[PDB]
């Protein structure tokens, strides 16, 4: 009747102006806290950070003062580090390597997106333009009051120098990756030295060193393949643990180059579900320097026995690094089903020089002490899957050798991620490293002396995707981030790692916080917001008696950032299996109760993402507000398989992706229809990108009477065509889950898609190297065979995401027109 | 105006599917073998390729032509017993599938074959191997089908372009891995003759026509058997010769097109010369081999021109054609410069070729050795201000020395393709083949003794795309096809090459004929049809006294083939510049005068094609009849630039592609509006594929108030992305025609496209290796930048043309829906 609200129909030009009007920069992040060391001065700290003032991301600093009036709020000035410097390459065009890493990192912003910092010398090291640059501030060099030009580091290399890092033991040196091999150089003398020789004169050249391969980067959130030893030994020797990789047996596929006029593709090693991942191993590279800084010698070392024989079950190296004294290297290992993890200590003496000579090799093997061996200090096991959590803090071995104390984030134990203090017993069995042997199961398993829960409950410690802990050893406290208060807000917490009792929250409720702690534990920064309020960045001092450190009171010190949008509203309901799901609704603008409005169910719905939480959405999800301003109801549901709710909630997806997610979405939709008076269930569109697109198609397949149209972007339509890392973890290998692979692949159910045109819009970025355009291509193929209608939009200069603003606007205008006309 | 406007009934998608499904629910490549039995009842056996209607694929067949008749319908007899020539699920090798595209070959099975008349030996490609069978001559005529014999090989990969050695049928040749091979069919012995091949580090090949030669110059071979054997050496060895083209693609651009193995997610590399970019480096080489009495291949030799091809013929960019004289005294080549405005017919004496050696010293000796009188002879040179179309007619007569008499099809002389008899004088200047040689502007240009026009007038002899002449030397008559009667019909004519007087037509008017003439000139076949009648295939016997062979009467001997569709109507009109253009209309079925109907202007409009002529359109253009049955008027105009109207008609395109054609189309549309009163000019849609998609986009760009919607398929949107052969011929090099490349490139005029959605539907095959998907991908890129709506349909398992019926049906269903919903 007249109850049905009708969206105003605009011309295309009209829609373009509306979208253009709606859209007519990244808050400080990546901080370094530095104490001044000057009682006379008016500043206690200098805070260094990356940020973008109201053009490009750049290195910046603020001065933290010694006293504030406290009658008024103090706003800190963003001072430029560099004087009129452009870090973005000309026309924002990066090399294939640098552009692919921005993709893997989901980096949109231009300029300096990472940097290294050496505290003692005040040395900053970073990629800029298509080269390497550096500058010095603080420490022995002293604190500038105005910007200084960064100095380009000269190289006789060709191609980009990737993943640069300062030597922690000696800031005269630094490392980088050039043409799939490891290099080192001395900033002070300009001397360059290559340490690995896996690359030659690229189906022909399949070996690399120091490099994280595609799946490692896309599916394991590791972007480096090497790790500086934190100390030197005495000439003086320096060390680098590194992953050596061989992709020969890995499948090659071709994706189109951004240079469209060239009409060429790029080749990738793409391990599709069910076939070979690269062959990998951990190696060690040494090099000696004299007192003048000259690189005297270098050496390539390998495990005394093959890595494949020592660790037969290991499929991926998730993480690596060293103990703080440089005693032991360490590596986090994973099996192919991703159900068994191992933290392993590799003592350096375990590694011997590589040589072609079998005699020399046996001499080096005989020489290795019998008491040197791998130590498997930890092992996590599960029936679902092992999420890679990044927390692992080895304490120095003060209580002598033969034991190792560390903190560890474990989720498999109780089903949620919590902190544990662990003491593993290192007891050398004694080995004949000269004779080869095949180690069995639990061959290097350390007995666990003790294992204490530091945190517990129906909630999780944040330990993935940049989340970290801060451990103060004087006070025996561990600072961390979590959902203890609620799954919709991230908060900062402190708890004793000595006496695991009271967890104390340091962040204010109502808001979700992104925090950085000073290494001196005297102050932290919180970048936070709510659904109703734009984000701010405040500086908090921890004040109180030094005899009660757990109860330091965080006191607001200063602010670094502050602030036709209508915020959405968070709600919750329970499913017909009594599971609590959260949701979000954008109500139509100028709502008139009694009207039923057309509705857009905006969806993602896969693992590792939570859309519904209490933080500001107006930046990333402006289009959803735009839809609301035209008078659409917009509904977002976080169904089972979504994250921040523990393994068992996420685990509802196991081996049946596509099957569980829509029900929760349909439940949520029906709930919203009762609660809020304003949903017309006769006019409901489903729409998402990536996992969201896959689900938009499943929604139309399985629930055609509920969803009138689907707008599906960048979808995965054939699970056999997706990679190993992601697919096998949640769906098993295809040989072991034909039912799920088939039931979850939308391209194989195309008969179930509609006979009515205008109900399915497909969208996909032609350059997509993650969800290959093949997915859309194969779906149309099958749509054609089944005699089904479709509409299609291509983004020819876009990969998985749309990043060019004009393409984005076109995307939003198209979406508005499709809905206007056909919903 | 409400009642007047006819409204197409709007169907559901499934309804449209049933309509397309309901709607969709000949002999060629002949050999006339004379049967030499007086008592028998059959004068000849006629061998040919054909698809029986019951049969799934093309196959080698035969009919028996009887001695006397009393309406005879001849049986199609199977040559091969229950043989599948199509490989599994019609899946050819990349090499054979790309050659099928280049040849525009739709049908499955045996698409070509070689035949040696004396031995009665047939040689052809089948499965993914080579097959052969024997019939007639010394073998004898079979009465029942015979299983074909496979030819075993040590080679790996496909054996392409098989040809029987004319001088000795025991031998045959083929291309394996970009090199020329020969083999003795009787002994099964194989022998490789070139070594250009050993991916992108292997750019040399031999005996092979490269992409552009194939796609743009209608040559599918790069080797040519010498037709006569030789008998020179120490002790009784027999020498056989093959002329061939060596090619070096090094400096030619590489592009990647996706593989038909979609699930592989890979591409193929292609040497694709874009306009203005480098073509392969070329030369002509000679390969000889010697055989003993037992048919063993004793030796082989790689030979080459005593002087570089690039110094002897410095202006030559493309080898259009080549071959040998019938006595094997000279090899010949047709050459073309890069602008394709200068052609040369050149005779290459075999003695002009010396064995190839890396040794500097040996080459000098062999060069010195070459006789001083030996040289190339440029017997013909053709020049023009427009472009040289390549004409296949060149018939050298046997010599009876010091001159060469030949027939030539020439278009540049008068502006129309006509037959000429030419006598060129061969007089040797004398050259030191040892010294370096740099030639003058007319170094080997033979004087022309005489040059006679055998045909003349405002009409053309057919000399391209399979058209050819037949020359009977006893009677002095040349037989050919032409548009002399009218440009809408192909007819068979006979004129004397001895005495150029009366041209006699042998085909019946009212139809367009495709004819094959017997080598004995006693019998001929015509495959013909009209706009209103489906094709037929009749056998005609030439009769009359031998006193006046020019005046032999064709007499119907027998038929090989006989016979809601409503044919279209041909019409003609005159432009405001007083040019006569032909058109075609399909009237809406069950038309009610006074109604105004929505109209589809179906277009192509590019050179080398003519849509409007008097022949059956029902097979190829069924969809246009389906449109008419729904109530659309469908119009087709042959505007300036189209073919079979001579060079100057075609020449109006020159360096302004996209600029002239639409005017002729619009004139044509408005004309049809006045004559027939059933066209609603407020509802006109433009649609075509290939050149027609390019024009559909130009129609909407330049005439947005004339065309409400455009449906463009496989279009070229940026001329810079297109190849050298086609583009440079009609549009010059990009550095010499920046205005025209820019005005003719639809992707650069995207601002001019509409602001209203549902006015433009773009279609393109993902696997297109001719008009790369890039073109559409680039237009979408530009559309997005300009903020312009578009719809788009991809054919993922399809190159330039849609061949999977499942996809074809979907394409039509999509078209009807687009028209129904958005044409208003
Ligand atoms: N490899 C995955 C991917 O990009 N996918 C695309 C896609 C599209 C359709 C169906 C499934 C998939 C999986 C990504 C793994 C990391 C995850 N991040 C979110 C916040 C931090 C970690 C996002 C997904
Ligand atoms: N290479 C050309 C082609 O395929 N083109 C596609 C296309 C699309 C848009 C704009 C221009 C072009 C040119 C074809 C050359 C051979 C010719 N044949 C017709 C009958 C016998 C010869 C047809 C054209």
């Amino acid at each position: 009747p007249a109850a049905r609200f009708q969206v105003q129909k605009h011309s295309w030009d009209g829609l373009r102006s509306i979208i253009h009007g709606s859209r007519k920069n990244k808050a400080p992040h990546d901080f370094q806290f530095v104490q001044k060391t000057d009682e006379s001065g008016p500043h206690s700290h200098r805070l260094y950070y990356l940020g973008m003032p109201y053009r490009e991301n750049s290195l910046l600093y603020s001065e933290i003062p010694k006293k504030v009036r406290k009658e008024a709020l103090l706003l800190l000035s963003w001072k430029q580090m560099l004087d009129h410097f452009q870090a973005t390459p000309h026309h924002g065009v990066y090399s294939r390597e640098e552009e692919l890493l921005r993709e893997r990192k989901r980096l949109g912003v231009f300029g300096i997106t990472s940097y290294d910092f050496h505290s003692e010398s005040g040395l900053f090291l970073f990629q800029a333009s298509n080269s390497l640059f550096h500058c010095r501030d603080g420490g022995k060099n002293g604190f500038m009051v105005s910007p200084m030009k960064p100095l380009e580091i000269k190289t006789q290399c060709s191609g980009p120098r990737m993943d640069p890092k300062i030597c922690p033991a000696d800031p005269a040196f630094f490392s980088f990756i050039n043409n799939s091999d490891l290099w080192v150089a001395n900033i002070e003398t300009g001397e360059e030295r290559r340490l690995t020789f896996c690359h030659q004169g690229v189906l022909d050249d399949p070996k690399s060193a120091g490099v994280a391969t595609f799946v490692i980067q896309e599916e394991f959130d590791r972007f480096t393949g090497y790790w500086w030893c934190p100390t030197a030994s005495w000439l003086k020797t320096l060390r680098i643990l590194y992953e050596e990789v061989d992709e020969s047996e890995v499948e090659v596929i071709h994706v189109p180059s951004p240079a469209l006029e060239e009409r060429k593709t790029d080749s990738y090693r793409y391990p599709r579900t069910g076939s070979k991942n690269p062959k990998i191993a951990l190696k060690l590279a040494e090099f000696q320097t004299d007192s003048q800084g000259k690189i005297v010698s270098t050496q390539e070392k390998e495990l005394v026995q093959p890595f494949s024989s020592l660790f037969p079950k290991v499929e991926y190296i998730a993480r690596a690094g060293w103990t703080r004294d440089g005693k032991y290297a360490w590596a986090m290992f994973l099996d192919r089903p991703q159900q068994w993890l191992q933290l392993v200590l590799l003592p350096p003496a375990l590694f011997i020089p590589s040589t072609e000579n079998e005699e020399q090799r046996l001499a080096s093997a005989r020489a290795v002490p019998r008491n040197v061996q791998p130590y498997v200090v930890y092992e996590e096991v599960t029936n679902v899957w092992i999420n890679v959590h990044d927390i692992f803090y080895p304490f120095p071995q003060s209580e002598g050798e033969d034991e190792l104390c560390f903190l560890r984030a474990n989720e498999c134990k109780t089903g949620f991620c919590h902190l544990y203090k662990v003491t593993a017993v290192l007891k050398s069995q004694g080995y004949d490293w000269s004779e080869p042997f095949s180690p069995g199961e639990d061959e290097f398993k350390c007995p666990i002396k003790e294992e204490i829960a530091l945190t517990s409950g129906e909630w999780e410690v944040l330990a993935r995707h940049g989340s970290k802990i801060w451990v103060n050893e004087e006070t025996k406290l561990v600072y961390f981030q979590g959902t203890k208060d609620t799954p919709l807000e991230h908060h900062l917490y402190v708890v004793s790692y000595e006496a695991a009792g009271e967890i104390v929250r340091l962040t204010t409720p109502g808001f979700s916080h992104s925090c950085s702690m000073s290494q001196n534990f005297d102050m932290f920064v919180s970048h936070y917001s709510s659904v109703s309020t734009p984000p701010c960045v405040h500086v908090y001092k921890l004040s109180g008696p030094d005899d009660d450190p757990l109860h330091k009171q965080p006191r607001f010190w200063a602010s670094m950032m502050e602030a036709d949008y209508v915020p959405p509203e968070i709600f919750h309901f329970h499913t017909r299996s009594d599971v609590r799901l959260y949701g979000m609704i954008y109500k139509p603008h100028a709502l008139q109760p009694g009207k039923k409005h057309p509705t857009v169910l905006f969806v993602y719905g896969g693992p590792q993402v939570q859309l519904v939480n209490n933080s500001f959405k107006g930046i990333k999800y402006l289009r959803l507000n735009t839809l609301a301003s035209l008078g659409y109801a917009v509904v977002v549901i976080d169904g089972r398989g979504s994250c921040q709710r523990g393994l068992r909630f996420e685990g509802a997806l196991k081996n049946q992706m596509g099957q569980v997610e829509i029900e929760d979405q349909v439940e949520g939709l029906q709930f919203v229809a009762e609660k809020y008076g304003f949903i017309d269930l006769s006019r409901v569109a489903i729409h998402g990108w990536s996992y969201g697109g896959f689900l938009s198609l499943m929604g139309l397949i399985h629930k055609p009477q509920v969803f009138k149209v689907a707008i599906a972007g960048a979808p995965v339509t054939v699970w056999m065509a997706y990679d190993t890392g992601y697919t096998e973890r949640y769906m098993d290998v295809p040989e072991n889950n034909q039912h799920g692979y088939e039931a979850g692949s939308v391209a194989l159910h195309v008969e179930k898609l509609p006979n009515e045109p205008n109900r399915l819009l497909i969208l996909h970025g032609f350059l997509d190297e993650n969800v290959h355009f093949f997915h859309t291509n194969f779906l149309v193929s099958q749509l054609i065979r089944a005699g089904k209608p479709y509409q299609l939009q291509i983004y020819p200069n876009e990969r998985h995401s749309i990043r060019c603003p004009e393409s984005g606007e076109h995307y939003e205008v198209t979406l508005l027109h499709f809905l206007q006309e056909y919903l």
